[PDB]
């Protein structure tokens, strides 16, 4: 369990969704992916690819905290894999409010650091 | 689709809705199963126990919608068939609060009406 990467993820997160909310429209809304087993890979996919949907919708163009998050998920090598692995579609999950949805990708990566 | 009972879920959807969140505690967290096409069986037991879940911490009593939604749940035969269904398990899915868990229940049962 790699501390350093966590440390910067958990800083990251709470230096983001703390702030967020007022960065972003109150009507903002984005797919929340989860932690179902066999989705893992997909799941990791959609929290990127809503990133950049929340990267044109917010400021956070730039911000030192977005760019760590978003800089960690594509080039940290991850165990996305299950025995039964699925393809999950993005826009078939809740879509949520932007602080609830870093809330949940902290959650996302808390798990693929558990395994 | 049975128009008779997507309009029965549609006003006990609206009036449930509306009410909540004043009934619970702001503290009240639910699972919130999304549409992913090969989970949606799982998807409904994991709506009717958190439904459950929401009465025994809520002041909702006794709600003809409530009743109305829940018992409709157990009753009505969807089609919760695809290539390949799979099973989803209850606490890997998000929590939320209570006007976003209902939000997600309706969105389930119109895509269930839609096939």
């Amino acid at each position: 369990r790699s501390i350093i990467a966590q440390d910067m993820f958990k800083t990251a997160f709470k230096g983001f969704k703390d702030g967020i909310s007022a960065k972003c429209p109150k009507d903002t809304r984005l797919y929340s992916p989860d932690i179902q087993e066999d989705c893992l890979s997909s799941a990791l996919k959609c929290t990127i690819a809503e990133l950049k949907v929340l990267e044109v919708e917010c400021n956070v163009t730039e911000n030192d905290d977005f760019m760590m998050i978003y800089e960690g998920l594509n080039k940290e090598k991850w165990n996305t894999s299950s025995s039964s692995p699925r393809n999950c579609t993005c826009e078939l999950y809740n879509q949520t409010h932007v602080k609830e949805f870093v809330e949940n990708m902290e959650r996302l990566v808390q798990l693929l650091y558990t395994r």
